[PDB]
């Protein structure tokens, strides 16, 4: 689990990204699937496209957007209560694994995008501290999610 710090970190960190939390959800995906196109092929209304700013305007990506940065938010908001923390990491595992599919290697791609934006966008509060705290957040999802797979025999 996070420390005090880390967690206090991590939460400082997100509160930054939420002050416009559709804006930042959105730069991620549209990065997310202009870097790796392979991921375009579980969403149905974008799986050809290519043009970003298409991406940037397409309802069902803003719409994905808006629902990672949520489950996201839940899980930072809650990490002083590690129950909750499992509870929305389950339950995100489990739907990706078996209604959508997913191959469980594109959560570790999409937090490596995560990690690129907020490294740009928010470089000027982001410390050596920061990052490594981060980083145990970006450990403690891939674990989860990934523990989510093996439950359900992927
Ligand atoms: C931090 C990681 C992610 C979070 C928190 C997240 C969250 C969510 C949530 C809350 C939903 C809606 C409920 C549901 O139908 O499951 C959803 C839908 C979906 N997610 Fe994710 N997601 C993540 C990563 C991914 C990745 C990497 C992919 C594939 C590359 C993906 C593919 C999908 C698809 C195909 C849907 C259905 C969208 C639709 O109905 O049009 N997700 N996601």
């Amino acid at each position: 689990e996070l420390s005090e710090a880390e967690r206090k970190a991590v939460q400082a960190m997100w509160a930054r990204l939420y002050a416009n939390s559709e804006d930042v959800g959105v730069a991620i995906l549209v990065r997310f699937f202009v870097n790796f196109p392979s991921a375009k092929q579980y969403f149905s209304q974008f799986k050809h496209m290519e043009d970003p700013l298409e991406m940037e305007r397409s309802p069902q990506l803003r719409k994905h957007a808006s629902r990672v940065m949520g489950a996201l938010n839940t899980v930072v908001e809650n990490l002083h209560d590690p129950d909750k923390v499992s509870s929305v990491l389950a339950l995100v595992g489990k739907a990706h694994a078996l209604k959508h599919k997913v191959e469980p290697v594109y959560f570790k791609i999409l937090s490596g995008v995560i990690l690129e934006v907020v490294a740009e966008e928010f470089a000027s509060d982001f410390p050596p501290e920061t990052q490594r705290a981060w980083a145990k957040l970006r450990g403690l999802i891939y674990s989860h999610v990934t523990a989510a797979y093996k439950e359900v025999g992927w």
